[PDB]
């Protein structure tokens, strides 16, 4: 409602910038206008001419020679138009978000695309936060997400998390530090907002229920704070039903949310993108205008070219199938645990994402006997100690991904580590 206590003097100071006014009085003044006045090179120098990409399941994708002119060449900031328009018809038939009609300065829903879900969520925090202040998330959390706050100086304030995500009582027993008034009086520093994964939870495989959404967005209405819904497993849930997520209550317009192709249809084309009120979203695509530019003109139009293929059946379809084969994964790697893992640990079946993430019983620090002994064995599994602020601190947590790993190999590598657990007890 005051997007200015969100934004940080730095990015408020931010103004637009290259490749403006000159395909735009170009873009619908005459077809006889010459235009001196551009900076773009000329792509008949570049040297692909064409390309043809298969598709599973779909019709193959070709760049004739026009076409891949534009793939070589610059193209918005927050994205190519095609794709953003089925990105933002996709987001109307998920989440119908509340602020799809507002008036801009009050959180109009606004697309980005980015090149990759991360960098809009890095740009997000550099946004957002001062030295100082005070942010709100879950541990275990994401390494990555950890490594991007600590150099910015804000105060991570960890809220309890169960087999259901985020507690909404220890998130509201946190906020009574404060009174909700102290949200219009920055001396002391209420929290600027919560960032969570609601859906498989990298590393513990959790996610949140549609009772505490309702609970937690009521909250963040209270004192006053944005939600940064990081939801890259949002396609990957193995429920029949998606829990309705934080974008589709957003009636204040407080939710920034960065979905992820990364997992259903490629890692590497780096393509991701953020939702969210006008005003953030503005913030974000002129950092993005004096950083990469935009995302790769090339991938864009694969994936917008395959998409609109597809339509929206097409793609429910795909992840349709993405869903089974990592479901079918998590059946495998538990089957596995359930043989061998004895008594020796505990674990909670995923409801969404790739990873199983195991206590393992009376080891009180396991890097120590995965690092060494599990190495020289042949079994490699992740310590959890990286998915806390204090990494330090000793964890007998490990996270196993079951994404590639055959049933054979999980039942090699959990029976190694059952010996390995039995004989370090």
């Amino acid at each position: 409602m005051n997007y200015a206590r969100f934004i940080t003097a730095a990015s408020a100071a931010r103004n637009p910038s290259p490749i403006r006014t000159m395909t735009d009085i170009l873009s619908r003044g005459p077809k006889s206008m010459i235009s001196l006045a551009g900076g773009l090179p000329n792509p008949n120098m570049f040297p692909f001419k064409t390309a043809v990409i298969t598709v599973e399941n779909g019709k193959t994708i070709q760049f004739g020679e026009e076409m891949m002119k534009r793939a070589l060449q610059y193209s918005p900031s927050a994205g190519i138009p095609e794709l953003l328009s089925w990105l933002k018809q996709l987001q109307i038939k998920l989440h119908n978000p509340p602020t799809i009609h507002y008036p801009p300065s009050q959180g109009q829903m606004d697309l980005c695309v980015t090149s990759g879900s991360q960098q809009g969520l890095c740009k997000v925090f550099e946004m957002i936060i001062n030295p100082g202040d005070n942010v709100l998330l879950d541990e275990p959390a994401y390494s990555g997400t950890l490594q991007s706050l600590h150099p910015l100086g804000c105060n991570i304030i960890n809220v309890a998390s169960d087999e259901s995500g985020i507690v909404p009582d220890s998130l509201r027993d946190i906020l009574s530090r404060w009174k909700p008034e102290d949200a219009k009086n920055p001396q002391k520093n209420t929290p600027k907002f919560l960032y969570t994964v609601p859906n498989g939870n990298n590393p513990t495989g959790n996610s949140l229920t549609s009772e505490r959404k309702k609970e937690i967005y009521e909250l963040a209405r209270k004192y006053d704070f944005l939600i940064i819904e990081d939801d890259p497993y949002y396609f990957l849930q193995f429920n029949k039903f998606r829990v309705p997520t934080f974008l589709s209550m957003d009636v204040d317009g407080r939710v920034i949310r960065a979905d992820s192709f990364s997992k259903i249809i490629s890692s590497g084309l780096r393509i991701g993108f953020l939702t969210g009120p006008k005003p953030l979203i503005e913030r974000v695509i002129l950092h993005i205008q004096v950083s990469t530019l935009h995302p790769s003109t090339f991938n864009q139009l694969m994936i917008s070219q395959l998409l609109h293929e597809w339509g929206e059946e097409g793609f429910m379809a795909h992840v349709d199938r993405v869903i089974d084969f990592y479901s079918n994964q998590k059946d495998a790697i538990l089957a596995a645990a359930d043989k061998w893992l004895t008594g020796l640990a505990e674990w909670h079946v995923p409801a969404a994402g790739m990873f199983l993430w195991i206590k393992v019983k009376g080891i009180n620090d396991v890097k120590e006997l995965i690092e060494e002994k599990a190495v020289k064995m042949g079994v490699l599994m992740l310590p959890g100690n990286a998915f806390y602020v204090d990494s330090s601190a000793p964890s007998p947590y490990l996270r196993a991904s079951f994404s590639s790993a055959s049933p054979e190999q999980m039942d090699v590598a959990f029976q190694v580590l059952a010996q390995l657990i039995k004989e370090s007890l």
